[PDB]
């Protein structure tokens, strides 16, 4: 995979991707303004990295995110489409970083870094199980 | 109305169910099938918002509430359902509207993650009045 390629995609915000909906559980979040949240806009950015990253691995691969460096300067109603891209920054070890940003058509909703590990799904999986209670 | 202060540490627990993975944040993604059970990054980062935004909640003022404008956290340690998250919130500065924090993140077992969280006091109505005039 090479540094300085570049994914896009984007994303028309729906009214379930709401701070609200994020968390239906905290009333804390109840009368939170009905905007694109920022754990959503995280998620579509990794989304961004995973597809791009998905056909240089190899079978039985994956990917979990390792760190997320981001600002989140302006409020997207849903019904604005989110445009995200992912720019490879480097690569190390199972360690890759991304650049990314997103706009929502009217304003850039926010930019920052991006860190994921590449994992062996079953090795891992079996891990988590044993973590568990 | 007191004000907040700086050092502070508060805490949030949040036992994590199995509707907090990877899956459960996108269900529109086919590309996400794949991925472990367990807490996911985004989900991670609103339980953090969530912690500071209940100890920033009886110090303000009718009609006002809060927004996170930026994150900067490590992830470094997976967690499945059933564990207990712990999230520890410490006050750094207010300046103005800004609010500024060190957030991480405990499961019981390992220290999940760690960083910097920031938010802007806002007065809700007042905010939903600029953001209209995206909608």
């Amino acid at each position: 995979m090479r540094v300085g390629e570049r994914f896009t995609h984007d994303f028309v915000v729906p009214p379930h991707k709401t701070v609200r909906h994020l968390y239906p559980e905290s009333p804390e979040f109840a009368e939170a303004p009905e905007v694109f949240a920022t754990g959503f806009m995280v998620g579509l950015m990794e989304w961004a990295c995973v597809r791009a990253m998905a056909p240089y691995l190899e079978p039985g691969e994956g990917s979990l995110g390792t760190a997320i460096c981001v600002t989140h300067t302006a409020a997207t109603p849903p019904g604005l489409t989110v445009t995200v891209t992912a720019e490879l920054r480097s690569v190390e070890g199972r360690r890759l970083s991304w650049r990314v940003s997103a706009h929502d058509g009217v304003d850039e909703i926010g930019s920052g870094t991006h860190e994921r590990a590449v994992i062996h799904l079953e090795k891992f999986n079996a891990k988590v199980r044993q973590k568990t209670p």
